[PDB]
């Protein structure tokens, strides 16, 4: 069906570790959308082939306000294209960047989408697993889109592949080797609240072996300005046995949130 020649490239949108992302129109319709670009070789050399596939047969079905559409995908002897939903006011990560840290509303806003995307993927029992910044993305009217579902997978699992890059969301049975089901994707939920209040996330550290270290013990602080209310929500998510994380109605329905959030279940 689709080739590169029914497209005008436009500017770069962003980068990842294999996706090379473009603004793109498609020449009949004139319908804008984002282009990811991803190099055969580098699939070829890095063995995730498997990946690609399950990023595509997941988000493809998936049907949710608060999460990222993936329309199709072609490919070229050089290169794979994943054909997705253009987010336009960009990236959480760009945003926080910006702005250093958001206030108690911005955050419960957030996480209430957050949770109401997650909500939905766990009722089919998709797990997301990379849930951070850079992966979360933002509509016309700014609401929050969970993106990037190459790591994404059913529960129970193990993991059958390298950890690449930053540590700093993965919780301690993952970063174990251990198996694992959908609490991972509370305990990033956890990450990012405080990441978010804070400006930078609870386990980050110069090395990745101390990084590793203070997730395992789950060592972090909270800075004064963090509300009780804040705290109490972000201790019940960090916690290292996951069956004593909270359910997701519990996060939706928990009292800071319901008392900050500007948008519902
Ligand atoms: N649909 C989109 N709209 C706008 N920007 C995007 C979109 N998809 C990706 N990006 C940008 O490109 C980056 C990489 O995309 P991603 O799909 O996360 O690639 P990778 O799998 O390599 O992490 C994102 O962090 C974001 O900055
Ligand atoms: O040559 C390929 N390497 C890959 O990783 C791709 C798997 C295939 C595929 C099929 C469906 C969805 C996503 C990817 C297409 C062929 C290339
Ligand atoms: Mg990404
Ligand atoms: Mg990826």
């Amino acid at each position: 069906q689709w080739a590169l020649e029914d497209f005008e490239i436009g500017r770069p949108l962003g980068k990842g570790k294999f996706g090379n992302v473009y603004l793109a129109r498609e020449k009949q319709s004139k319908f804008i959308l984002a282009l990811k670009v991803l190099f055969k070789a580098q699939l070829e050399k890095a063995g995730v082939e498997h990946q690609l596939r399950r990023e595509v047969e997941i988000q493809s079905h998936l049907r949710h306000p608060n999460i990222l559409r993936l329309y199709g995908y072609f490919h070229d002897a050089t290169r794979v294209y994943l054909i997705l939903e253009y987010a336009p006011l960009g990236t959480v990560y760009r945003e926080l960047q910006k702005l250093s840290k958001f206030d108690e509303q911005r955050t419960a806003t957030y996480i209430t989408e957050l949770a109401n995307a997650l909500s939905y993927c766990h009722s089919k029992r998709v797990i997301h697993r990379d849930i951070k910044p850079e992966n979360l993305l933002l509509g016309s009217a700014g609401e929050l889109k969970i993106a990037d579902f190459g790591w994404s997978v059913h529960a129970p699992s193990s993991r059958r592949t390298t950890l690449a890059g930053t540590l700093d969301y993965l919780p301690p049975e993952m970063i174990e080797g251990r198996m694992h089901d959908e609490k991972v994707d509370l305990w990033s939920l956890g990450v990012l609240c405080y990441e978010f209040l804070v400006g930078k996330p609870p386990f980050e550290a110069n090395t990745y072996q101390e990084t590793y270290k203070r997730i395992s013990r789950v060592e972090f602080t909270f800075p004064d300005f963090v509300t009780e209310g804040a705290r109490d929500l972000i201790s019940r998510l960090l916690k290292h046995n996951p069956s004593q994380r909270p359910m997701l109605r519990e996060v939706l329905e928990h009292p800071w949130i319901t008392a900050n959030s500007s948008k519902p279940s």
